[PDB]
């Protein structure tokens, strides 16, 4: 009975089946959320590479971590990088399909390091919810701050 939630908290500390990292298209350890991901999945960096607006999944042991290339708006222009971060959350919702899991944990890609200097909390969890809309998983969103827990939270309510 698939929902979405969203948890205050490290994503490296996620209790679901598999994560999402918002990763670079180099493969390489990165800021933000792929530094977290690197600290606590190192394995998962073998051949993680994959360009912009794709997922490629690399398994860690049993666990599954869904590489996830959304664009850096400092590159793109607002119109490309658009496309590019609905092309990488669609290729996110093939994975978790192919991998056949009961849930992911999963952070909003192309904010932060790769937001360009703009609030994209809207933006990224419109593209992650159109995109995993058609998952039967639970997708549990992980953020740090208490305000975008509280929008990501009442965005879901108004949706579900």
């Amino acid at each position: 009975a698939p929902s979405y939630r969203v948890k205050r908290m490290d994503i490296a500390k996620n209790d679901e089946e598999c994560v999402v990292n918002a990763a670079n298209p180099r493969g390489l350890p990165g800021d933000g959320v792929c530094k977290a991901v690197y600290k606590k999945w190192p394995e998962s960096f073998k051949n993680s590479a994959t360009p912009v607006g794709t997922a490629k999944t690399v398994m860690c042991g049993t666990y599954p971590v869904i590489h996830a290339v959304g664009p850096n708006f400092s590159n793109y222009s607002e119109s490309e990088g658009d496309r590019e971060l609905a092309a990488a959350y669609r290729e996110v919702a093939k994975e978790v399909t192919r991998l056949g899991v009961n849930s992911v944990a999963i952070p909003l890609l192309s904010t932060g390091v790769y937001s360009g200097g703009k609030d994209r909390l809207t933006q990224s969890l419109n593209h992650l919810f159109t995109a995993m809309d058609s998952t039967d998983a639970d997708v549990v969103i992980y953020c740090r701050d208490k305000e975008w827990e509280k929008k990501i939270s009442e965005a879901i309510q108004m949706r579900t």
